[PDB]
């Protein structure tokens, strides 16, 4: 039951590794999963609902990875506090490199991803500027850009950059230097009065 | 001749304003332009070779108004000197944000594209690091992340946030607000030493 769902799951994000979406049929994903075609069927409509579960899941371990930070204080000096937010998405997403790049791929085709996104980037960037907001409340930051401008394009700035990290793009950061890279432009950027 | 050209290339932009390029046909192309589809074939071998050259007409022309910027000093200070290189890309890919999107959607589907883009992006942010570190060469700003890598997650922000801007996405900055956002990000991460 959910085990062969979980098996289906497996399956597409251990194929999604070697190969694109548009390259994986459900009778790949069937046989995988040591199930038939019809089968399949019974748990999910499509392959591209398949994707859909992944994303959802590893999103939904980023944002309770968030949350878990922030209900714990955490106890360091302020550009540490915001490496430690950027590296939620730095492992949660580097721990599903395949999902996550396919994620991005199917926004274009999907109305259900995009939205999906789209909903979470609106919560991360909501959280952000709430944090920075924070920070100027308190008197540690400078009241420069509108915070929620500010946030989107931060948070834009990772989605791209960790991406192209993650897909090996050229060009990119290497991966094992685009975290000190974010965080950088992040504390600057929040804490700079120019 | 070369004018039937000129009118298969507005014609393609003009179309690519309402829909994508998958929802427009060769024919649709042919009819625009006052020929028909066989005499298309003359002038591209395909509509992927259409937006192509319209791309890189794109991309060449806010390479040249960066040269052109370059070749000339430019009278003003830093943060005014980073919002002019940065508008170039503002204006220009905001005159054509229809082939600007396309080619975007395009980088996954083919690889004369996604080279096009890399190319161009490896010379800009290669342009970027060589003022930078011009930059911290006459002491105006200090020795931080590497230059390279801090071009290249700058250059990737401005990717991805205008394209967003531009698309309209949700999440975005408005258009009327994301030059100011941008050149904030620029020159705190430039010239702040944290
Ligand atoms: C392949 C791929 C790789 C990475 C992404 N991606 N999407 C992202 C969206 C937001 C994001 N955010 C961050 O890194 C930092 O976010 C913080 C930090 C501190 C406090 C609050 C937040 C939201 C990183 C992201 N990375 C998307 C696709
Ligand atoms: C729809 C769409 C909209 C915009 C882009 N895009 N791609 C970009 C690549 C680089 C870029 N760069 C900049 O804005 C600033 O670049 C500077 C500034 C000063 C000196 C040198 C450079 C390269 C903007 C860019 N905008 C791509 C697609």
């Amino acid at each position: 039951g959910d085990d062969r769902e979980l098996a289906i799951l497996a399956t597409a994000e251990n194929l999604l590794e070697d190969r694109p979406l548009a390259d994986i049929s459900v009778d790949d994903l069937a046989k995988g999963a040591g199930i038939s075609r019809p089968t399949f069927y019974f748990y999910f409509p499509s392959k591209e609902a398949v994707l859909l579960t992944l994303l959802d899941r590893v999103v939904n371990q980023a944002d309770m990875a968030l949350q878990t930070l922030a209900e714990n204080p955490a106890d360091t000096d302020r550009e540490n506090m915001w490496r430690t937010g950027i590296n939620v998405f730095f492992e949660t997403f580097g721990s599903h490199k395949a999902v996550t790049r396919a994620g991005q791929a199917a926004r274009a085709t999907s109305v259900e991803v995009a939205e999906l996104w789209s909903t979470f980037m609106q919560k991360w960037i909501a959280y952000t500027a709430a944090v920075i907001d924070a920070e100027r409340d308190r008197g540690a930051a400078p009241r420069t850009l509108p915070a929620h401008e500010l946030a989107t394009a931060l948070n834009l700035m990772n989605e791209r950059t960790l991406f192209a990290s993650f897909a090996g793009e050229q060009p990119s950061v290497p991966e094992a230097r685009v975290l000190d890279t974010l965080v950088h432009i992040w504390v600057t950027s929040i804490y700079g009065e120019n």
